[PDB]
Parts: C-alpha cells; sequence; structure tokens
C-alpha cells in the first residue's frame, strides 16, 4: 500500500486522542527511536518498544523467506 | 513478504483468544479505524491506537528515505 | 524500506530493555507465533497477539485495494 497513511494514520490518532504527538524524529532511525523515546512517554516508548519487539517478533516469524538449509538425507 | 498473512495472523488470534474480532471494516481506512473504534473494544481501540501510533512512529523515525536537506558549508 | 531494520529495531530494544529477547522462530510463521507465544510470556504474547491484531486490523482497514463491488444503479 506504499504511505500516504502515516498522515491518515497519524491523524486517525490526532482525532482520537488530544494527547497523541509524533516529534521530529529528523535524526536516524536509531536516533528517531532514542528521541521518541527520550522524548515521548517512557511508557509510551515502554509499549512502542514492545511494538517495535512485537513488529520485530512477527517480521521475524513471518520471514519465512529467511531460511537456514539443513540435512536432508539421515547420513 | 506480500500479504496473505493476516488470515494466518488472523487465525493465530482467533486461536490464542476466543474474543479476537476483525470486524469487516469494508469503509474506508479512515472509517474502517472509526469502525473499529466505534465498534471495537475503546481499550482495544485505546490500543490500536498507540499501535498505530507506534506503526506510524517506527515508520517515520525509519523513514531514512524522506530526508530535508541543509547547509553543507558555514556560509 | 525493505528490511535491515528488525536487527536495528532488535538492537534498540535490546539496549531499552535487558529483558527483551527475540528467540530464534526457526519454525514457520504459525510456530514462530505459537513459539513466541509459547515461548515468550504469555502477557508479551498477550500484548504481541493484540499487536498482531492491530497490525491485522490496520493492514485490512488500510487495504483499500481489496474492494468488492455493489450496485450502482437503483435497479
Amino acid at each position: 500500500y506504499g504511505n500516504m497513511t502515516e498522515d491518515h494514520v497519524m491523524h486517525l490518532l490526532q482525532n482520537a486522542d488530544p494527547l497523541k504527538v509524533y516529534p521530529p524524529l529528523k535524526g536516524s532511525f536509531p536516533e528517531n527511536l532514542r528521541h521518541l523515546k527520550n522524548t515521548m512517554e517512557t511508557i509510551d516508548w515502554k509499549v512502542f518498544e514492545s511494538w517495535m519487539h512485537h513488529w520485530l517478533l512477527f517480521e521475524m516469524s513471518r520471514h519465512s523467506l529467511e531460511q537456514k538449509p539443513t540435512d536432508a538425507p539421515p547420513k
């Protein structure tokens, strides 16, 4: 679905909750994450980290592509 | 990984919890979201909104592609 | 953004929290999920399932592509 969704998802969050913020993470993703962490609510970061962790598992669990080979035959 | 995952993720949610639902969001994404919100548990929506917010940060923080230029030289 | 993000997101989780783990879900996604579930904290799984459920809604709500046709005319 490409993008054009964060502004539509952000707005869906900017109207459902007046406390939803998305600070400009202009740094890099590891800065943008530590910034959201060092900036957003530590607890929203707690949850965001868990969101990234779930995001991580999911992608890992659903990474059927990357699969190491093994031993087909017995000997 | 394309799609073919929501039915496999939905099933992973339809078996782990008998209270997991995914109402037909036939409207548009902003209707589908307000529907999940106006339909799903406000608290599941609270969490979903936070999920969209985390989903949003992540994508924003990890959006190394979109980067505004600046001033390389001092003068 | 392709991938090269789970290791950067995992690290963002491996430094923010010393209890963040991502067990090798070498099985399939439905095994990797039931493994994270049967392995990770049931409560982290509770949240991960909710993360997959939110991940699911979002993708479904934002699936403007898949749209069944209807009746344009009245008769």
